[PDB]
């Protein structure tokens, strides 16, 4: 199955996934200078206060933090979307060295990391029903540079021991994702696609400006992580990102003037 190797990687996955060399794929590149200010865009609400998180997985390709999303507990709205998504995990993008691993680029800048916060539109039900549909998940998606550390992902960090392999998970009850957040909300927006299989074509992306800092000691953490199973050759967890696509007939908008 897909991966991120030399031999399942992303030049790949378009021979089982053709929507690969689709009209709106993501990552792109973000050209600052091209994006232009939108001002039809309403104000941004990212409303996490009663998020409900409850296990971590290493699910062979990344970790996922999963939320109960069985009721409008962490929702965001506003900016550029319609009615109200909620929050059903969390996942990063990581690279082997501190020069590369996020998804999306600026000016064609690689950051180390890039958080992806991913919601789906209540309008359909369930998430299932939303990936068939234009306006069916919203990720907002954050840059991670490596200096000072962050506190609000300690806990993400030292639990990484106990998922190690493929398959394993961890209760994670009781975290607050508002702690992974920067403190301006300014983005950029436009519509793409999830970055891994299936690929489809669904998401509205909010990418924000301003990165989060993280220390050297706790991005290195994310690299001991394994992509194979228990009992399996061991296969470092790093590089786990697709390059930018092309952005074919799509206009990048920005929050701020
Ligand atoms: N199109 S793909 O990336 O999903 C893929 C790549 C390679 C193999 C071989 C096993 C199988 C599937
Ligand atoms: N890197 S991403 O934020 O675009 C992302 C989000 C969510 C999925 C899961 C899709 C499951 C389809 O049934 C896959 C990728
Ligand atoms: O425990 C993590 C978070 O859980 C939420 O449900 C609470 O409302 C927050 O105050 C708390 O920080
Ligand atoms: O026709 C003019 C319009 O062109 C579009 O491509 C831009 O998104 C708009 O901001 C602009 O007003
Ligand atoms: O909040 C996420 C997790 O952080 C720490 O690991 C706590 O020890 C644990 O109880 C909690 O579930
Ligand atoms: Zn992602």
């Amino acid at each position: 199955h897909w991966g991120y190797g030399k031999h399942n990687g992303p030049e790949h996955w378009h021979k089982d996934f053709p929507i690969a060399k689709g009209e709106r794929q993501s990552p792109v590149d973000i050209d600052t200078h091209t994006a232009k200010y939108d001002p039809s865009l309403k104000p941004l609400s990212v409303s996490y206060d009663q998020a409900t998180s409850l296990r971590i997985l290493n699910n062979g390709h990344a970790f996922n933090v999963e939320f109960d999303d069985s009721q409008d507990k962490a929702v965001l709205k506003g900016g550029p979307l319609d009615g109200t998504y909620r929050l059903i995990q969390f996942h990063f993008h990581w690279g082997s060295l501190d020069g590369q691993g996020s998804e999306h680029t600026v000016d064609k800048k690689k950051y180390a990391a890039e958080l992806h916060l991913v919601h789906w539109n209540t309008k359909y039900g369930d998430f299932g029903k939303a990936v068939q549909q234009p306006d069916g998940l919203a990720v907002l998606g954050i840059f991670l540079k490596v200096g000072s550390a962050k506190p609000g992902l300690q806990k993400v960090v030292d639990v990484l021991d106990s998922i190690k392999t493929k398959g394993k998970s961890a209760d994670f009850t009781n975290f607050d994702p508002r702690g992974l957040l920067p403190e301006s909300l300014d983005y950029w927006t436009y519509p793409g696609s999830l970055t891994t299989p299936p690929l489809l074509e669904c998401v509205t992306w909010i990418v924000l400006k301003e990165p989060i800092s993280v220390s050297s000691e706790q991005v290195l953490k994310f690299r001991k992580l394994n992509f194979n199973g228990e009992g399996e050759p061991e296969e470092l967890m790093v590089d786990n990102w697709r390059p930018a696509q092309p952005l074919k007939n799509r206009q990048i908008k920005a929050s701020f003037k």
